[PDB]
């Protein structure tokens, strides 16, 4: 089932398949090309499965971050975008889309976390985290609560953390070094130390997590919070004066958020893989093109340098962008998994008090490394099923 | 008992043993050197017990693959060939016999993959892989088959995935590099997409195993087979007039199948490495040496420049040499395991549909680290052996955390001739 | 518990922490600062939990290599002493309070072991290893050894292996390479191919253990023993006329024993960091500091230069750091766990001709590896448990 003199198309149902679908008859009314976007139960670990056997579709949309299992298993063909396309879109959004120094998805859509704020209790955010102490009790006074955001998760306190030189893996030449971690740094270290200082202050609690936050935002009782465009919905509904901007800057520095940006990848077993690059190259990754699947849902910021400049008109969408360009992007790679936890454990420690800023830093540092065993054991699993798959013998001869 | 004032010699039952007690017995007569010559069963496992403790022959002529356990495992000493003395043997020869850049072994025979073909279907036997699909059906027209060979065993598809730039592990400077592997690369995906692809067309079974591709070319079904030296004395009583040639090749370049070569080492425990080193160098390694043992049993190809040349009248052994030297030899590093399985599983999976070439290959790259780590499970294992051994042979809170519970490594069969 | 404007010190009960406590109260006499000894128990166990809270000492007094788990686990604050003060101490005490070339903590004592022999029976000990086996025959007449040590430990019997080249890990630029073991090199082969040779030839026991050894010098069986400055008590009580001098050479080199080194690191969660730099440069590491802790208890040889000198009058400390200077540190990595195993057994197999020389050391180098990663995953299995 891969498809054969026409293309097809998985992206997920949250997003503008229909807006999509229209640049498929778009597509079709030019070529003769029969293009049908479809959008199955949790697709993106159905692509797995399917692509392994050579089905599927011969396009699919995801976040950058799964991907990098997805090539690394050789299920996604290498693409051949000219020089000239590739300054169209935003040079950083190349090095999303890239495994093992090879260009493997278009990027389409960029994500990162953004400083929301209150404008009727605050008129100016503040540029600085430094201030926020001074801030928080100003308000504090008026019973309001200067920031509060989640604290449960790393993707959200690892902005404050890597602000200063904190960094999962080091990319050098588009290429991770799984052996230069950065969780342990001097950076990193003043980084959770100011954000364990102001949990010891009591300007936050330990256990704010998601909903809490979110709620505290809604009903006007915090100043501020950090959160992503898939919350400015909520917020619309609260019907509270609302601002998103740039994130504020520590020692100086600017904070560096993770940066999950949608990617077009082609199916290694694509007979039309000339058509994907067709429609991808010169349909979809244009104005009108982006335009479209911008009309049935937004997609906040773009790669696209031309559509992103249109869409800037709306501060909320050139925030995001200009935070992710002071930001990270996230790293593909399977010792990301081990990372995510390694932190989540430290930061939870460093919080509860249960360890020191230096030590919890330091635990993780090491536990990353620790999580090698997890591939090890995993692959522990797909080889003695494996050598029992292939003694079959057992049963072919008793049918 | 070590030996010291003669000489015990190890050699495989399969071997020209006789032949190498002559060339004991010219040796006995030079210098008054009784020199005993041996073939215990299943010595390849005899000599790792024995060699341990101190004991065991002088000198052991087995595939130079099985050394590099006795190598890392101290067992065999370091020979010291002079410069004209390694001038008279192969260059390739010598990086077969070499642990850590250091020399361990004397190269004795070559033996390697060939074309085999049936003369009377096959005047002209294909120099390219690229032609078989077109001949396939030329044959099938009179109900014959262009080609079967084993397809079950990656030893017998390697030659043509490593064709276009395939590799196990790479070898820079007399070492291998265990963290370069080269089943993935476009050259490996070329040659497996290419196999598949004659699978695929129906050119090929993918059942094919040894017995049935031997059977099929022994009873004049097929045209042509792909196997080794060990596989002619059973062609000779099918009376089917049969040469064997160079291997086709594929996108210009040639097949690379790997390199098996029986090679003598010196027991790091014996007293008389000197006479071992005498024995060898002046006695064995000569024409009349190899000659002798050649006599009582064949070796195919021989190490030796000189009576590889006397030898070469033969096409079929020229044949195996010039595979040989195209070929590569096959790595005696321990992450080899783990490589066959790998790649086992990964022409096996390619060959049904069950995973694609790009698949299946970039799976079994993956697989092939996963082993090299389980090797430490062994000695994770040995570890815990002889704690418990020692610690027998004599007269709270977070303890329950440990858990060195999995798993288990279950080994291979033996194979398969005759 | 962290303290904040006091002191609060930790050192090990058998050593002399009232002398430590003079020198608390000498600096509170001069500042306004009340300085705490205390020595609880187990207490390089205790530290690692508390530490990990921010709370416990503002100091710790351990041997050096236990000081390897605590820096990794970011438990040691970093100390900058210039380069003046650097001079004053032994260049080669700075090289063990070293963890990825950061320096984080100050050398105190000095300890290694040396040749302890009975000048009754011996009143010149041979400076060479080759001539013990000439030697033991010559006492062998009057029913004397000449040579009794610990077999079972290769902390014991590494002088000799690596007397020749062989080496633990490699310390090169302020750091270890985990990847290049030396326990298989010529030089470790020929060491201990002599010491097996001496128990094949009669020369000594395969099963002489600490307490064995200790007995046959303290009777006054044995011409000699190896052994360290811990032991010194024991002869004195025997009786019998013993001196301590440097270790034999073997092959022209000379023996490289194990160093142990006593220092004083500062807790990363201590708030009084500043003061505990001023005790421990301007007011322990100083003549009379050392001499303080040193009357209440002994110390062995010391790290600075200017108290070493004068306490090198007596023959045996002299030898103490004689023998500690042309030895090996002892690395505090956590690898090290792993070698001492591996050359544990490599040794006692070599010992009782289970394999030979070439093969066990080949066996130990290989094994070195496998127990160490998996003393690494041992871990990773070990934290899923306590975090689910
Ligand atoms: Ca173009
Ligand atoms: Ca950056
Ligand atoms: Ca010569
Ligand atoms: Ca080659
Ligand atoms: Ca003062
Ligand atoms: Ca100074
Ligand atoms: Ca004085
Ligand atoms: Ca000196
Ligand atoms: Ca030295
Ligand atoms: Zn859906
Ligand atoms: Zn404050
Ligand atoms: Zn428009
Ligand atoms: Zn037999
Ligand atoms: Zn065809
Ligand atoms: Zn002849
Ligand atoms: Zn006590
Ligand atoms: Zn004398
Ligand atoms: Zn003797």
């Amino acid at each position: 089932k891969i498809e054969e003199g026409k293309l097809v198309i998985w992206i997920n149902g949250d997003k503008g398949y229909n807006g999509l679908a229209e640049v498929g008859k778009k597509f079709e009314k030019d070529t003769g090309i029969k293009v049908t976007v479809e959008h199955p139960d949790k697709l993106e670990e159905k692509f797995p499965q399917v692509a392994a056997t050579g089905d599927g579709p011969d396009i699919i949309f995801w976040a950058h971050d799964r991907f990098g299992g997805y090539a690394q298993s050789g299920l996604l063909a290498e693409i051949t975008p000219d020089k000239a396309f590739q300054d169209k879109l935003y040079p950083f959004t190349w090095d999303a889309v890239r495994y093992n120094g090879k260009l493997i998805a278009y990027p389409i859509a960029v994500e990162a976390l953004s400083l929301i704020y209150n404008k009727d209790l605050l008129p100016n955010p503040p540029k600085t985290w430094e201030e926020i102490p001074a801030l928080d009790k100003e308000l504090k006074a008026k019973g309001k609560s200067a920031l509060m955001f989640n604290l449960q998760e790393p993707y959200f306190t690892w902005p404050l953390i890597a602000a200063d030189g904190g960094y999962a893996f080091k990319y050098e030449n588009g290429k991770y070094d799984i052996k230069d971690v950065g969780v342990d740094n001097a950076g990193a270290k003043a980084g959770l130390t100011f954000l364990v200082d102001l949990i010891k202050n009591k300007h936050m609690n330990a256990d704010t997590d998601y909903s809490i936050a979110e709620a505290a935002f809604n009903k006007g009782e915090t100043a501020m919070t950090i959160n992503g465009p898939w919350a400015w919905s909520n917020i619309d509904t609260s019907k509270v004066n609302y601002g998103v901007t740039v994130l504020p800057t520590f020692k100086g520095q600017p904070s560096k958020p993770f940066v999950g940006v949608l990617s077009a990848g082609i199916n290694a077993a694509s007979p039309n893989k000339e058509l994907a690059k067709e429609f991808l190259e010169n349909y979809l990754l244009t104005d009108e093109g982006l335009e479209a699947v911008n009309k049935d849902k937004p997609l906040g910021a773009v790669a696209l340098k031309s559509y992103e400049e249109e869409l800037a008109k709306d501060p909320r969408i050139a925030a995001t962008m200009e935070n992710a360009q002071k930001g990270e992007i996230m790293p593909n790679i399977p010792q990301m998994s081990a990372f995510w936890y390694a932190v989540r454990t430290a930061v939870i420690n460093a919080a509860s008090g249960r360890q020191t800023v230096d030590a919890a830093l330091a635990a993780a540092q090491t536990n990353a490394a620790a999580m090698a065993t997890l591939e090890k054991l995993m692959k522990a699993f797909e080889s003695l099923k494996s050598f029992q798959q292939q003694q079959q013998q057992q049963q072919q001869q008793q049918q």
